């Protein structure tokens, strides 16, 4: 397991990631950035706390109750590094797959040890030479440490062969990692969360992403108009509002013939011609 | 191997034996002629995107029970849902000359992992609006080449197997079968349509996000679940396009024709 500083050469994280299959790049983001989602998830959910005398919303989509979700993470420059080199030249497009809020519970057991690619049908035809065909960015808000249950990881078992059998607990490295620090996993990187021992959540949240000719875990759909604009047009091909184009140049989640962003009126030269009449 | 032709009463296992063993086939009278001439008409009024194109494709068509019937036994065991792919109007004009001959999951990055005997990556229904001759450019299979193994070369022209259709015939087209249109050699034009399915893990080719709310209320639950606004459900039990936690169609508000207090 490789603990790296946020300004290491692109090449190099690959690089590991292909060696080890794992890596935490700390400060990935500022403990500013991950403190505001959790602020704007409790502001979305609203859930009652009542006071110390007598005197609501299920929560829904990371980029539908956090805006800084939408707008800076799904933005993070070192996710599309990676998810660019990943599955670029195989598959060309990526986009968003999930993101999960990823709060322990004290008391909670140790998690299942697992690939995050189990649910694909299709990781059985694949080999582990193969691209990947997930990837998560897994960032912490609290710190993560044996004790509260930080992720464990298992260094180059993403190489294992299909069918080889989950790793023994005793070979689990705990993944130690301060707010704002990410580990990347890989869907075929064993791993699972540890039970937390403390009186205290662990805190943190994820992104993932995967090919484009994938079906994603979470529709966006559903999601307002006004915060679909406000999106950059990378994040709005990162959650569905864009056709995409695969290695072979052959585009699905066309509309019609056409692209989606263009059937749905989803500015630009208003922008940066000062005579626009619209700028 | 060869190409069979059956009537729209075959049993459905014959069809899928026919499938695994020939790789293709044509259901006769697979339409009637009144939905042959009412979704010509729908498509030329407005003039892909079929389904926002004529009302009788997204709320007839696409209910079709031998495409489902079908899709079920192909997809259903190993990915659980599927849902709508693509659907084009296949229109071949005098003088266009043969179609290269093309596996339909070729585009799929993912053909070079699958074996031919595993379920297909998609597949196709190709429904006759005109006659389908030898002479006007019918489609052309070769019956027994899905079953060959991936890179293999492609048929020779002297291979393919021409498909006759009256009007409402369809051919089915499994992603992995050899096939192409012939030379429209006739002095009127070929005229089709298709359908397409394919798991419900794998991105459509046609999005549908851009119709009207009204258009999608039109539809039934299981024509929503075809056209991408329900959420998908794996074979594992699994969940994918989902909102939230939740289902999608109950984010967007999308029993209540069973029971009439509703
Ligand atoms: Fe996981
Ligand atoms: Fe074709």
């Amino acid at each position: 397991l490789h603990y790296v500083p946020y300004d290491t050469p692109v090449e190099d994280v690959m690089r590991i990631l292909k060696e080890s299959g794992t890596l935490v790049i700390r400060n990935f983001l500022d403990q500013n950035t991950v403190q505001k989602v959790q602020d704007e998830v409790d502001d979305y959910v609203r859930n009652w706390n009542p006071g110390p005398k007598y005197n609501t919303k299920q929560p829904s989509n990371l980029s539908l109750m956090s805006k800084t979700y939408r707008c800076e993470v799904l933005n993070h420059p070192w996710m599309h590094a990676i998810c660019e080199r990943m599955f670029g030249p195989t598959y060309g497009d990526y986009w968003f797959n999930g993101g999960s809020i990823l709060h322990l519970e004290p008391g909670e057991n140790t998690q299942p040890i697992h690939q995050d690619h189990v649910f694909y049908q299709i990781s059985k035809w694949r080999r582990p030479t193969d691209p990947d065909l997930t990837i998560n960015f897994t960032m912490a808000l609290t710190e993560f440490t044996v004790e509260n249950g930080g992720t464990r990881v298992c260094p180059g078992s993403h190489l294992w062969e299909n069918g080889h059998a989950s790793p023994a607990e005793e070979d689990m490295v705990p993944v130690l990692m301060q707010p704002g620090d990410a580990l990347i996993l890989p869907g075929s990187m064993w791993h699972s969360a540890g039970a937390n021992r403390t009186s205290e959540y662990r805190r943190g949240f994820a992104t993932s992403f995967h090919p484009c000719h994938f079906t994603p875990i979470e529709s966006h759909h559903h999601l307002p108009r006004e915060m679909v604009e406000e999106m950059t047009p990378l994040v709005q091909k990162m959650l569905g509002f864009r056709t995409l184009n695969l290695h072979n140049n052959v585009k699905v989640w066309k509309a019609g013939e056409g692209n989606l962003e263009d059937a749905t009126g989803l500015a630009k030269l208003a922008a940066a011609l000062e005579h626009h009449h619209h700028h």
